[PDB]
């Protein structure tokens, strides 16, 4: 009966991101029917409940990570983040890949029914892409193979609660289970096999950069171009949805500096309160730095580093100071004609 | 008693749609097992060997849809394993008499009973050796497992573990012998449809050749059929390991009127189970004829075997199952295949 809003978890993700919307629509339709099956997993002859494992493809600060923890706060099942790195398939030190489910039990203390009614967020999924075999790929293809029958749904013995100086089994079944990475080089992937010019007189000729493109491309994004990457052809289908994210926007760059939440301007905001200067901006000023962002080809984490830059001198004058009340930036500023005013009153 | 080998068939159809030779092979290794377990006694039979079969498959072919479904007909032991975890090179990680100890979990650790039981285990292709003359940091979770588990086929005594490790040193650890446990192992052998093709045509240069083209999809689920053992020792796979499997089955791809079946004929139907979520909520799922052909046309254009349809699916109504929970007074939303094609949305009926 809990059926939460499709909008309600859409629009409270809306409160810290601002501009993803084929992200927290996938999502939100995932959690809004991942509820149905475990409530309605009684025997009404709906008993395979088949999961469709989500994917997040895209760039760099595109908010994929930000809207696994927004998500843990709006999950009333388990949740946890993963990283890829660490795992690595039996026989090398590295982690175990069943290990991640181990994570999950912990915190929702070692349930074992709630922990099967958990979701995953595997972050970085893109470095385990393999190469094009020589050797083992014991942090490439090799984890991709390990991770394949979990995602399909297989039980193991999770490590039991306790250092111990009776190995528990676990089902994954019905454990949902999410991979988001920062694919590098997709881009070009896609591009080369829907065109990919040759030398000749009567050959198709085009650009090696198609049209100085690398947002909405993603969108075009097929099987193949996962395999192509490295990801195997297996993996690739154990994950059945696919979603995209857009790379950015002007405006985008623009409602984030105050729109989130927890946006980058309360965060000085604050400190430079406690200083005793109200920190202040303007319109157009907030309107120069998403520019800067945006030549920089850093996602979101560029705006942080122009910040600091311009409020560098402030932020080591200011604190000695005991006048200055009010702070104010100004588009000047930023394109640093003038210097950082200040208002000498009180 | 003992099942007919076409009832197990018929069951294991309602389900799968075209697996007809595995099906058939799968049934007379259930029938003759039996058989062999039900007259084990001393009745001019000296050791009646079991006949340990293979299966190769490629991606979404059923493979692990057949034993589950299998496994509920079954009335003796049976256990569901994976090979990738196992990396018995006697250095660290499971070992491969654990995989027989899940089995004794269903036997409640009744030693007779765990030689009458079923293995699973699947996926042995990641143990293939990279090229099969090892030179350098000796594989862990590749030839060691391929060396171990030839013991077992061949038939060993086990030292499985008991039901815990603290009570005793030892806490009588049950002896089971393997001889009498049929072992079905079934992997999706990734890149097999190259190898055999090596030795279809060895295309050389020159007017007197065999050139190949450089694709081969269209006759992947065929390569499967042609295959030898030679051609398994060539990917990685110990020549002694291949032996201890006599059968080799095979799986064949899918078809167009293979995937519409499947959508609905099934018990559990991936449109009966779309039908089913959607239906929980209230409002009735439908979909026309020329509707449902259109994601196998979709599917077959991805090379995502089975699974394939699921995710076209997910595609076809995402911004409608946003809509339709919240957007009550609907009572019913049929599909056509213009909704497939791209050119019309779902047909919201929108009316009391
Ligand atoms: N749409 C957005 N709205 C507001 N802030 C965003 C958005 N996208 C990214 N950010 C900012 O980016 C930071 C998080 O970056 P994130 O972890 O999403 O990068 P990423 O895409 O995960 O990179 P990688 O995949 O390499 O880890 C946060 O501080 C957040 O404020
Ligand atoms: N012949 C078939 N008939 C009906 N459903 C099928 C068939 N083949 C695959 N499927 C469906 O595909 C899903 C997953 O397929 P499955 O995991 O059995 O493929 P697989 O052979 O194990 O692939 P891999 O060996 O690479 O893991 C199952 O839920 C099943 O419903
Ligand atoms: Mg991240
Ligand atoms: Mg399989």
């Amino acid at each position: 009966h809990k059926l939460p809003a499709p909008k309600e978890i859409r629009t409270i993700l809306d409160q810290y991101v601002i501009g993803q919307e084929r992200a927290k629509k996938v999502l939100a339709v995932a959690v809004y029917n991942h509820y149905k099956r475990l409530n309605q997993r009684d025997k009404k002859d709906d008993i395979e409940l088949g999961k469709s494992n989500i994917l997040m493809i895209g760039p760099t600060g595109s908010g994929k990570t930000l809207l696994a923890e927004t998500l843990a706060r709006l999950l009333n099942v388990p949740f946890t983040i993963a990283d890829a790195t660490t795992l690595t398939e039996a026989g090398y030190v590295g982690e175990d890949v069943e290990n991640i489910i181990q994570k999950l039990l912990q915190k929702c203390d070692y349930d074992v029914e709630k922990a099967q009614m958990g979701i995953v967020y595997i972050d970085e999924i893109d470095k385990i892409s393999r190469k094009s075999s020589i050797t083992r790929d014991v942090s490439g293809e090799g984890v991709q193979q390990a991770l394949l029958k979990l995602i399909e749904g297989t039980v193991a013995s999770v490590p039991p609660q306790g250092g111990r100086k009776e190995f528990l089994q676990v089902d994954t079944r019905n454990i949902l289970f999410i991979c988001g990475g920062a694919f590098a080089g997709l881009e070009r992937v896609i591009q080369n096999r829907s065109a990919r010019g040759g030398i000749g007189f009567n050959a198709e000729v085009r650009s090696q950069e198609m049209g100085k493109k690398v947002g909405e491309a993603f969108k075009e994004v097929e099987p193949e171009d996962l395999v192509k990457f490295g990801l195997i052809p297996e993996f690739v289908g154990r994950l059945p949805v696919i979603a995209t994210l857009d790379e950015l926007d002007e405006a985008a760059l623009m409602q984030i500096l105050t729109e989130p939440k927890n946006a980058l301007t309360k965060q000085y905001a604050k400190l430079f309160e406690m200083e005793g200067v109200d920190l202040e901006f303007r319109p157009d000023a907030l309107k120069a730095v998403a520019r800067k962002a945006l030549e920089r080809k850093t996602g979101a984490r560029g705006l942080r580093s122009i910040l600091e830059g311009i409020l560098l001198d402030t932020m080591y004058e200011i604190p000695s100071q005991q006048d200055v009340s009010k702070v104010v930036i100004d588009e000047s500023v930023i394109d640093g004609s003038s210097q950082p005013l200040m208002i000498y009153e009180n």
